[PDB]
């Protein structure tokens, strides 16, 4: 049974996760990496890899995280949980990529805050008048994004405003991440201690309707069976990732594409298109505010956590890391934060206000397409 076990309980993650169609990329990627045949479908390939293995790593975390109790399960979460963010981010910092790292964590909000967005309200609504999310924990999480993507933004529209200061840049931007890593750790503390019901109750109905969509009644791994998925999901997306990295320059000076824009609109797709599929499909159940609470978790963790720990982890190992995003990114993110938590507060949301949110990111991505590189 052990083998035989071993098997179901594989079968179980992958099951569990929505677009497990693409790991016959991971092959393909694997191979054009390694051999190096051709940068662009390097790029691609490994692309295309990573998304099914990020649904794959979060049902293995999730599953040894609810095994591993209050304290340490947060800390995987913090962890594997953002793994992908994480990985990419780390590995193409140490290539000296902050342009791509910058952009990356700024598109990861962009995507949630507008993208996944606009779809969950398009296709959730497509057939309904409209769908309500008022006085949930939506809107809460929701109330606490709009704080901590001002705060994140705040060096930025520090630079962007002013009328030698090199080192004062990069000295704001590792003090304003210390800050922002302690309110990180109270949220962990808001998280699992005084405020635990709130997100236990939103996790569960999320599982809850995510088996009902998936098919599949719910089996706990064992901690043994989940760690070694764990573990070898994590090594295959690090090889993935080394490769998609490590072809940027060539895919940026073969297509016409800045860094500016491969990583705010391109990146970000890798650690969120599983998870937008999840709040698109949990929408379509008529159930929005768990579709929010998704995609606004997943802000919180790239806002509070990621992106000022990438900055730290630079300081560690001397890239000047910072969080001093362009203007326009500034500016953008600053619009994005407004309507989706307006549109959050309104408490009701329609299909056209999904065609309008979805219509404004590509927009945006449409002027990010046209953003200098030189
Ligand atoms: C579900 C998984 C099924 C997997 C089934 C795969 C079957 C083929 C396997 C080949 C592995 C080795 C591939 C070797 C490819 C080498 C590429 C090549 O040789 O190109 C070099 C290039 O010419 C430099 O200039
Ligand atoms: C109420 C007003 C309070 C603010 C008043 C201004 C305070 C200025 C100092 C920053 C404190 C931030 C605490 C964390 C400091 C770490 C910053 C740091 O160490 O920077 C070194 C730099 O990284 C080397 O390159
Ligand atoms: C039964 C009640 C009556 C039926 C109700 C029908 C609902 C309408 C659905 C619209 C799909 C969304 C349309 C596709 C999304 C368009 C987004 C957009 O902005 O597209 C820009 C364009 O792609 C740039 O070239
Ligand atoms: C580190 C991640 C490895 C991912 C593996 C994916 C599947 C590769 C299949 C066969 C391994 C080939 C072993 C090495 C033998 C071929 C020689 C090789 O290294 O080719 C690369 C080329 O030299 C460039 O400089
Ligand atoms: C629930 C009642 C019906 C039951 C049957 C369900 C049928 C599902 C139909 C279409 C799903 C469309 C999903 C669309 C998700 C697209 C999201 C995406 O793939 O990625 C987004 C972005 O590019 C990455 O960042
Ligand atoms: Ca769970
Ligand atoms: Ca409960
Ligand atoms: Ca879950
Ligand atoms: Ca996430
Ligand atoms: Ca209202
Ligand atoms: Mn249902
Ligand atoms: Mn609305």
């Amino acid at each position: 049974t052990a083998w035989r076990a071993a098997v179901y309980d594989l079968q179980y993650i992958l099951k569990a996760s929505p677009l497990n169609f693409l790991l016959v990329f991971v092959p393909l990627g694997l191979i054009w990496g390694h051999f190096q045949l051709s940068h662009t479908l390097t790029f691609l390939f490994n692309f295309l890899a990573i998304i099914p293995l990020a649904a794959i790593l979060a049902n293995a975390t999730e599953e040894l995280a609810d095994k591993a109790g209050n304290t340490i399960g947060g800390l995987l979460n913090a962890t594997f949980g953002n793994a992908v963010e994480l990985i990419v981010s780390i590995i193409a910092l140490k290539k000296g990529q902050v342009r791509i790292v910058q952009a990356s964590m700024l598109g990861s909000l962009l995507s949630n805050l507008l993208l996944v967005l606009g779809l969950c309200f398009i296709f959730g609504g497509y057939n309904r008048v409209q769908q309500t999310f008022n006085q949930t924990a939506a809107q809460t999480m929701s109330s606490l994004l709009a704080i901590a993507c001002a705060s994140l933004l705040i060096p930025a529209a520090f630079r962007a405003t002013l009328p030698f200061i090199d080192g004062k840049i990069l000295e704001l931007s590792r003090g304003t991440s210390i800050v922002i890593l302690i309110v990180y750790v109270l949220f962990l503390y808001f998280q699992l201690g005084s405020h635990h019901a709130l997100f236990e109750q939103q996790e569960e109905e999320t599982d809850e309707v995510m088996s009902t969509i998936s098919r599949n009644p719910h089996h706990s791994l064992s901690v043994k069976s989940s760690l070694v998925i764990l573990l070898g999901t994590t090594v295959i997306i690090s090889f993935c990732a080394d490769f998609l990295v490590g072809t940027i320059d060539n895919v940026v000076e073969s297509t016409g594409l800045s860094k500016t824009f491969i990583g705010l609109i391109v990146i970000p797709i890798v650690g969120n298109a599983a998870e937008h599929v999840t709040s698109v499909l949990v929408a379509m159940k008529d159930k929005m505010d768990l579709a929010l609470g998704v995609a606004i978790g997943s802000s919180l963790q790239v806002a509070l956590f990621v992106t000022p720990f990438m900055v730290l982890v630079g300081w560690m190992i001397d890239v000047p890391m910072t969080l001093n995003f362009s203007t326009f990114e500034t500016a953008t993110l600053f619009i994005a934060v407004f309507l989706s938590n307006y549109l959050i507060l309104d408490g009701e949301s329609n299909w056209l206000e999904g065609v309008m949110s979805l219509a404004m990111y590509i927009l945006i991505a449409m002027a990010f397409f046209y953003y200098p590189d030189e």
